[PDB]
């Protein structure tokens, strides 16, 4: 089996990409945040705290005649940008692009923390990551991907997130009309349960390809591309009046600059980030000081390769017995 979604994002910024996922008999479309940086998928629900929705679309388990409860279970999960959810389990029927699992654990929210109540244009997360960091206890679950691989016809899925625009995930195929050139291949380690891997290195704008290694996860849940402070700076003093904010919360620049692209490599080949896609405009409304989209992980305790990396790229999340990422420019 394959499927195909496409995913749109929720603003101007690219803040986060959502794809249409059917729950549950009659199916319940809810547009969700595939995040390859965990491994839940949870949904805004008839269960969640109604004080905390505002204007997400609910799944109602009591309306799916597939929906069973996953008696005694309970999850809770707190992500790196300080949000967090909680509630209980149901097991139901999940489409993504025509591709179903049926079984597939779905984490009813009961709480929702502010930062998911204010956006009303996701209505929950699908994880992508390894299994191991999911948190239903005391009966761990598996991922949407984890259910469905042994069924695909070749167990993997891909992310093409685009540039201000609509992109696709695809499960069990790789759509080789998608990218240019060849795709390169990268080792992942599961160690922690992320799609971790070692950039070879990074180039400023035409500047020379400094050869590092940079460990890092390819994390779609992730908004900008967190890197070490000493690569944050290198990139930020090839702009003019660009500075570390303590006060903002990171490096910001002057609207009026055109940015450098950004360059990283994956083994021997190299993917160029545009200059354009690390503007994340003003950072309040009127203002003439934009905000950046590197920035240093410093503090973080990881890299992060996320959208602002990954959407210069295809990326393919290859589930074969020994993971690998692939990593293609387009």
């Amino acid at each position: 089996s394959t499927g195909s979604a496409t995913t749109t994002p929720i603003d101007s910024l690219d803040d986060a990409y959502i794809t249409p996922v059917q729950i549950g008999t009659p199916a319940q479309t809810l547009n969700l945040d595939f995040d390859t940086g965990s491994s839940d998928l949870w949904v805004f629900s008839s269960e969640t705290t109604a004080s905390e929705v505002d204007g997400q679309t609910i799944y109602t388990p009591s309306k799916s005649t597939t929906a069973k409860l996953l008696s005694g279970a309970t999850w809770s999960i707190s992500y790196g940008d300080g949000s967090s959810s909680s509630g209980d389990v149901y097991t139901d029927t999940v489409s993504v692009g025509g591709l179903t699992v049926t079984g597939q654990a779905v984490e009813s929210a009961k709480k929702v923390s502010s930062s998911f109540t204010e956006d009303s244009t996701i209505d929950g997360l699908l994880g992508l990551a390894f299994s191991t960091l999911n948190t239903v206890s005391p009966t761990q679950q598996k991922t949407f991907f984890d259910n469905a691989k042994a069924s695909l016809d070749s167990p993997v899925f891909t992310a093409d997130l685009g540039y201000h625009a609509p992109g696709t995930y695809n499960f069990g195929f790789i759509d080789t009309t998608a990218y240019t050139g060849s795709i390169t291949y990268t080792a992942v380690s599961t160690k922690q349960g992320f799609w971790e891997w070692t950039s070879t290195g990074y180039a400023v704008g035409s500047g020379t390809f400094k050869s590092t290694s940079i460990d890092g996860i390819a994390d779609t849940g992730t908004t900008l591309l967190y890197l070490p402070a000493t690569v944050v700076s290198a990139y930020w003093a090839q702009v003019s009046g660009a500075k570390s904010s303590s006060s903002v919360g990171g490096y910001v620049f002057p609207c009026s600059a055109t940015l450098p692209s950004f360059t990283f490599g994956v083994g021997s080949a190299r993917i160029v980030i545009p200059g354009d896609y690390i503007d994340f405009g003003p950072i309040s409304t009127g203002s003439s000081s934009c905000f950046g989209g590197i920035q240093s992980s410093a503090g973080i305790g990881i890299n992060i390769f996320g959208d602002v990396a990954l959407k210069a790229a295809f990326v393919v999340f290859n589930g074969a017995t020994t993971p690998t990422l692939g990593f293609a420019s387009k």
